[PDB]
RNA sequence: AUGGGCCC
RNA sequence: GGGCCCA
């Protein structure tokens, strides 16, 4: 995005924190190149040279301006992409009443009841529970006045900052590039999911290269689908974008909202209004505060949804910026946020898109290697979508999900207090699909010491999964 | 954190 | 309810 005022205010906005992950038995073994992010300035592990409060919003490098031209033709993609989208989904997308928003629907989790609140409730120490009852599906007081002040449309509010506890590349770590996550107030994210809501439920349903999106979609069994679709095209793209999240700009964001989320299409009016709050935005960091305007705040309802919605777009934007005749189905593709997989029988040229991605402000670059320049003739089990790679499994002909056992080993080698047996178990999970081989060394740290599935019990599980017939 | 999926 | 992973 692009910072436009930065202010210091007394009222503080507590975050600090040391981590929470500790290294396990396995960081003695597998010496990943990986650790936690640093979250306070006086970091050891940090470089010479390195701030932390500026390489966290050194992401903000400007919102990209667009010329009548490209917002027109943005305009139109946007629309052709709501047409699909639609078409597909239905136009079943009224309102959610406050029990569906906060209970969830079919296709569509329930809120979560104790997640951080947000501003101003997280000044005044008040949990979720104490605003909304998530067992009956009613709100508080305070919450049914902002409410009120939504449909109203007077309703204001800041964003809050939190520094992204996590493991990160030593690279990036030592860099002071910890990730930032941009938590709304709790009646923000109830009402978005009241106006788009059955929207969302619909897209995770449906999700596939169909509607391009895979928000919604299980890995183990999806896994078979995706890599049969794209197995049948003569050219693959795994496309990497830099900072996806921060470089929507404001045009685009706000042409976006005004063409898929149209009452034609069945929305409440103030769903369009509703999500261009998140382009200019307020930032509470400790005591500084951040109006910026542009970027997409991680920590909406329907990022993810939002970020796919927009991927889909940029490439149907950015293929007819350079080619003639272009329409929906010259390529495929799936997207989950920023990641992405494009297909197509023709021989697009990448390499020449990079300036009309550029116009959006996106850099595109290839995933592969970042070896100089995108190539033609890649198939699906050379791409990576969610860390995963498509592999054939060798005995039931199924493409899996397959992890690189570095990523793996980084996994393992932290967690939290109490957390480790628990985690285990869910690790298993991603790791059978490496193979027994390495379903073995992975674990080998753990043995004697906590409960390791076998491989054999999770494998069972995985083919009953993706077919309940073999 | 938003969410998705999964695990207990 | 508690956890994990991915974007
Ligand atoms: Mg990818």
């Amino acid at each position: 995005g692009l910072i436009v005022d930065t202010r210091d205010v007394e009222e503080r906005v507590h975050v600090m924190r040391k981590t929470k992950l500790a290294p396990t038995v396995a960081h003695g073994v597998f010496n990943p190149e990986f650790g936690p992010a640093a979250l306070s300035n006086k970091d050891p592990r940090l470089n010479e040279g390195v701030v932390l409060d500026e390489v966290i919003f050194s992401k903000h490098k400007g919102d990209t301006k667009m010329s009548a031209e490209d917002k027109a033709l943005f305009r139109r993609c946007a629309a052709d992409y709501a047409s699909r989208l639609h078409s597909v989904l239905g136009t079943a997308n009224a309102p959610l009443s406050i029990y569906e928003a906060i209970k969830g629907v079919d296709g569509l989790d329930a809120m979560e009841p104790d997640t951080a609140p947000g501003l101003p409730w997280a000044l005044q120490g008040k949990r979720r529970g104490a605003l909304i009852d998530f067992e009956n599906g009613t709100v508080g007081p305070e919450v049914e006045a902002a409410l009120k002040l939504m449909e109203k449309r007077e309703y204001k509010f800041a964003c809050q900052t939190f520094l992204k506890d996590e493991i990160r590349p030593m690279e990036k770590v030592r860099a002071g590039k910890t990730r930032i996550v941009d938590v709304l107030p709790v009646e923000h994210i109830l009402y978005t999911r009241m106006m788009i809501g059955r929207f969302c439920a619909q897209m995770h349903s449906n999700n596939g290269p169909q509607i391009g999106s895979a928000v919604g979609c299980n890995p183990d069994v999806d896994w078979q689908r995706f890599g049969t679709h794209f197995a049948q095209y003569r050219n693959v793209w795994d496309v990497d974008y830099s900072a996806f999240d921060a470089n929507h700009c404001s045009d685009a964001m706000n042409i976006m909202f005004e063409e898929v989320f149209r009452t034609e299409f069945g929305f409440h009016p103030n769903a369009e209004w509703i999500l261009k709050t998140l382009v200019n935005t307020e930032h509470a960091y400790e005591n500084k505060r951040i109006t910026v305007e542009g970027g997409m705040p991680s920590g909406c309802s329907a990022t993810s949804i939002i970020n796919t919605i927009l991927n889909n777009i940029y490439v149907l934007y950015a293929l007819r910026r350079h080619y003639e005749g272009v329409e929906l189905d010259t390529y495929t593709m799936i997207s989950y946020g920023d990641d992405i997989v494009v297909a197509s029988d023709y021989d697009l040229d990448f390499e020449a898109l990079k300036p009309h991605f550029k116009s959006l402000g996106q850099t595109i670059t290839p995933a592969d290697k970042s070896d100089k320049g995108f190539v033609l003739g890649h198939s699906i089990t050379d791409v990576t979508f969610l860390k995963r790679h498509f592999h054939m499994d060798y005995g039931t002909g199924f493409y899996k999900p397959v992890m690189a056992s570095k990523t793996l080993e980084a996994i393992l080698s932290f967690a939290r207090r109490g957390t480790i047996q628990e985690k285990l178990i869910s690790v298993a999970g991603l790791a059978v699909h490496s193979g027994p081989d390495e379903y073995r060394r992975l674990f080998e740290p753990f043995q004697g010491l906590f409960e390791i599935p076998s491989y054999r019990s999770l494998y069972l599980r995985w083919v009953n999964a993706v077919c309940g017939d073999a």
